[PDB]
């Protein structure tokens, strides 16, 4: 019941492979079955990455990462998720080892973001999301 400021917004990702558009991540939709077609999937980069691009800067709270859930779940490991202000200055990052559950909640404190990208640090492995919201 708060205002996701990431529903919608525009997105990118280092690749696709298997239709897995970074809009999925921002849908409104947080089912983790890949078959659902809620869920980004890109290539195997170096190394996998997405982003949502708020548009203008806003002050950022909680950020809330929900995973795939049919397969492939260690995928999302070993990550960065980064806020970046409107000249991509890096302004915040936190490191997730692994989710103990099927999504993950991260407080940035107020930062003043327009980006916030999830990076895997482990190069060939692709990045799927279920959904990525932000809220202030
Ligand atoms: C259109 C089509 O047939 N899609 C296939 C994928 O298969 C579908 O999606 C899977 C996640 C399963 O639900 C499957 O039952 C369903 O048909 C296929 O995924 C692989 O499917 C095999 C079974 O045939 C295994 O389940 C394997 O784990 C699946 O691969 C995982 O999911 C993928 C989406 C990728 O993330 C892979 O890297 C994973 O390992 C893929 C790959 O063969 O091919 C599509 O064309
Ligand atoms: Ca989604």
């Amino acid at each position: 019941g708060n205002l996701n400021i990431a529903y919608a917004k525009p997105t990118t990702q280092s690749s696709v492979d298997y239709n897995g558009d970074p809009n999925r991540a921002v849908d409104g939709n947080r089912n983790g079955n890949f078959n659902s077609g809620s869920v980004t999937h890109t290539r195997a980069d170096n190394p996998s990455w997405w982003e949502v691009d708020l548009k203008k800067m806003d002050k950022v709270g909680l950020v809330k990462i929900y995973n795939r859930t049919d397969a492939e779940t260690q995928r999302l490991s070993n990550f960065d998720v980064i806020l970046y202000d409107n000249n991509r200055n890096e302004v915040a990052k936190k490191h997730v080892n692994n989710l103990s559950g099927e999504s993950v909640s991260l407080d940035f404190k107020e930062k003043g973001a327009r980006y916030i990208k999830v990076k895997l640090l482990t190069s060939g492995v692709p990045l799927s999301l279920a959904e990525v919201e932000v809220f202030r």
